[PDB]
Formats: C-alpha cells, sequence, structure tokens
C-alpha cells in the first residue's frame, strides 16, 4: 500500500510518548528490513532484523554518526516470519526507544543521539509489503 523505501517525516522531531507503528506483511524468502529514525545524514536508531546471518535470525540495532557505524546491539528474540503479517511499535521514552513486535515487548535503545526534536524522519526499508506508518501521543 506504501512504497519501500518510504520516508514518514516526524514533525518537530520525536519525544517522550510519541508512539510510531508500522504495520506490514514480510515478503516470503525476505533478507532483511531496517528502520532508520534519522537527524539529518545521522541515524540516531537503526532497527535491523537479518533474516540470514550466517544461518541465524537476528535484529541488529545502531547509531550512524557522520556516517560512522557506532557499537551494535543484538537481540536474539527474533519475532518476524517471513510471509507473515506483523506490527512495529516504537515508543518513544526518556531514556530509550522502547520497540514491541506483534504485541509483545522485544527491546529497548538507550538515546545516543539526544536533540530527540532533530529527529525529523523514519526511514522504512528492505523486504515488506508495507501497509501503514503513522505516529500518535500518548
Ligand atoms: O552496524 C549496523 C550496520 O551493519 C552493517 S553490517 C556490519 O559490518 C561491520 C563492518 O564490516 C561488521 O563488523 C558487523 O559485524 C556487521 O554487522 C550493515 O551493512 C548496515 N546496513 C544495513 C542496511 C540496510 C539497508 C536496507 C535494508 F532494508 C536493511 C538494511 N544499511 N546499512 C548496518 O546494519
Ligand atoms: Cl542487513
Amino acid at each position: 500500500p506504501l512504497i519501500v523505501p518510504y520516508n514518514l517525516p516526524l514533525p518537530g522531531g520525536v519525544v517522550p510518548r510519541m508512539l510510531i507503528t508500522i504495520l506490514g506483511t514480510v515478503k516470503p524468502n525476505a533478507n532483511r528490513i531496517a528502520l532508520d529514525f534519522q537527524r539529518g545524514n545521522d541515524v540516531a536508531f537503526h532497527f535491523n532484523p537479518r533474516f540470514n546471518e550466517n544461518n541465524r535470525r537476528v535484529i541488529v540495532c545502531n547509531t550512524k554518526l557522520d556516517n560512522n557505524w557506532g557499537r551494535e546491539e543484538r537481540q536474539s528474540v527474533f519475532p518476524f516470519e517471513s510471509g507473515k503479517p506483523f506490527k512495529i511499535q516504537v515508543l518513544v521514552e526518556p531514556d530509550h526507544f522502547k520497540v514491541a513486535v506483534n504485541d509483545a515487548h522485544l527491546l529497548q535503545y538507550n538515546h545516543r543521539v539526544k536533540k530527540l526534536n532533530e529527529i525529523s524522519k523514519l526511514g522504512i526499508s528492505g523486504d515488506i509489503d508495507l501497509t501503514s506508518a503513522s505516529y500518535t501521543m500518548i
């Protein structure tokens, strides 16, 4: 329903209590997905499901500053399944992004980029059919 890669503007950046919801379906035989919360060219929060990294499924999270990736954070809980519909919810909290998939808490990612009100775009990329991408305040 939406064209991938998709850019969702986040007007005025993010703020605690802001909830971002992504609905879509993973393609058959998917290889990768990425969500990129961006501050200009920097990536404040990269959330990257990998379906086949050495025959393991893993989510890699990181930050990109001045074109350099930092220290990866890895989660081996892997809630996505090729061919199936999913919901990703990203709740901005004071100290971290809090991510739930299909209504189950998955991970938290501490804020490395601290100018939250400059994290003004979300890019959505990879091997999905994207149904919708939106935000609200809770
Ligand atoms: O850190 C995180 C980054 O990781 C690297 S790979 C990394 O490379 C290190 C040096 O060789 C190595 O040391 C680490 O082991 C290994 O993980 C990815 O290319 C990076 N990426 C992934 C994507 C991407 C684009 C579109 C999509 F739909 C899905 C994903 N765009 N950029 C990024 O995910
Ligand atoms: Cl990747």
